[PDB]
């Protein structure tokens, strides 16, 4: 089941509701990440989706399941009308609220007859008083701002109508905003977060094929120089990686061991883990961005807010924590769009394939969740099937796989496609 790899597990009624109103059996990890964070954590989201495949469920499902109201702010008039119609046909009361439509629907919206109200930024700008009445009388499950990049003066498609959506978090400080956009740009994501006044927002990014990322899994010997010598070059009587490199290790001890071996080659490298100070980490982080140090030997702590476009190589030195961590970490490779490589150097020895520490966990559902993820992680590494297929099938909507067939079964896809 998909639900075996979701935390927390969707309850029977959440599944029932999904089948009845949307006609789906399962939530994809990103959808569930966004939906659960809206429902339980009431948490602001920036959800980047290259396309609209699986997009609508993220903002439509929560108000429908709680039976309250969801606001969808968008300038894409015709697509809002199409979704308003598909909702109506699914027995989900929905309307396009605008100045012309007001006389017809506004009383029914104030009375709580609608699950999902689509508005323009222009109309929402003029009616902050209304939304507060809906929050007071009904309770707003979420505000979805689509084409959220239009709030950025620095993007390709600016709209003055998005300026005033900065007020939403003043009018409705307890209501979560789900910002949606097709751009993976780090600076546009920064602009969206600032302009919409989002508070510690959840960042997801899906719909992308990432053809420039190559996937390989090889057995590690354990010996650190033998394992990593294939990744090094000899130039100017010294040693270095091909380009900017992150080596992710399962423990704080391994980051010290791996660095200590690369130190013996005078390789431009630096360590990052929890135990180090924030000044030395901000040095390591700033030296990486300015290309002063070529490698960062990292625990899971190094990752969020790197925003470095030209990471050429990610090495998992040891089996990843799980497919979730693995996905987040390799996704940091090749954000410039240029050819990068993602190699896992794994052994069954590795603590992240060691089932004993899950036989410790006395909380049954959480133990049995952790076992399934450790099992899913082993099944990926043990696989002789296409690695790109496994990761897209797990995390991405089934559309993304159709587009990525080109790269798949070719030299540049993965070790298993090279046959
Ligand atoms: C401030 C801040 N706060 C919180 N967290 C982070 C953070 O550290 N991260 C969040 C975002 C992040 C990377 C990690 O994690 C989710 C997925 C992961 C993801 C991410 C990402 O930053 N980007 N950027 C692209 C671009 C697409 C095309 O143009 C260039 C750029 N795509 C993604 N993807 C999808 C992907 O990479 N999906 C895939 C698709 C195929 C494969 C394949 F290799 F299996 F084929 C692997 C992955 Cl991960 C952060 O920085
Ligand atoms: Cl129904
Ligand atoms: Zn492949």
């Amino acid at each position: 089941d998909d639900k075996d790899f979701l935390w927390p597990a969707p309850n029977e009624e959440q599944v029932t509701c999904l089948k009845m109103y949307f006609g789906h059996s399962s939530f994809k990890p990103v959808q569930w990440k966004v939906i659960h964070s809206v429902l339980e954590e009431r948490r602001d989201n920036v959800a980047v989706m290259a396309t609209g495949y699986g997009k609508s469920l993220c903002f439509q499902y929560p108000p429908v399941y709680v039976g309250k109201i969801g606001l969808v702010i968008s300038p894409l008039i015709s697509l809002m009308e199409d979704q308003v119609l598909q909702l109506k046909m699914s027995n989900i009361p929905a309307c396009f609220l605008g100045s012309a439509q007001s006389e017809n629907v506004l009383t029914d919206i104030k009375l709580g007859k609608y699950r999902i109200v689509y508005v323009t930024p222009e109309y929402c700008s003029g009616n902050m008083g209304l939304l507060q009445q809906l929050e007071a009388d009904i309770g707003i499950t979420l505000i979805a701002v689509d084409e959220a990049h239009c709030i950025s003066e620095w993007g390709h498609d600016f709209r003055d109508s998005f300026r005033k959506l900065g007020s939403l978090k003043t009018a409705l400080p307890m209501v979560p905003i789900v910002a949606l956009t097709a751009t993976a740009s780090s600076s546009i994501r920064e602009d969206i977060v600032r302009c919409l006044n989002l508070r510690n927002p959840q960042i997801t990014c899906t719909g992308f094929d990432r053809p420039n990322l190559y996937l390989e899994v090889r057995r590690k010997t354990g010996n650190i120089l033998q394992d990593l010598q294939p990744f090094l070059v000899k130039t100017s009587s010294h040693w270095e990686f091909e380009g900017p490199t992150i080596i992710y290790c399962p423990s704080r001890k391994m980051t010290q061991q791996v660095t200590g071996e690369l130190r013996k080659l005078n390789l431009s490298c630096g360590t990052y883990h929890a135990g180090m100070s924030f000044s030395t980490r901000k040095d390591i982080h700033h030296r990486f961005v300015r290309d002063e140090i070529q490698c960062v030997i990292a625990t899971i702590a190094f990752g969020m807010g790197i925003n470095k476009a030209d990471i050429r190589q990610v090495i998992h030195y040891g089996a990843p924590k799980d497919m979730e961590s693995y996905y987040q970490e390799i996704g940091r490779a090749g954000r410039d769009g240029l050819q990068s490589s993602c190699h896992v150097l794994w052994a069954p020895a590795d603590i992240n394939l060691n089932r004993h520490l899950l036989t410790e966990i006395r909380n049954e559902k959480f133990r049995l969740y952790k076992l399934k993820m450790m099992a899913k992680m082993e099944k990926y590494l043990h696989s002789s099937r296409c690695r790109r297929q496994i990761i897209l099938s797990h995390f991405e909507d089934k559309q993304v796989q159709k587009a990525s067939l080109g790269i798949m079964g070719t030299e540049k896809c993965c070790d298993n496609c090279r046959s």
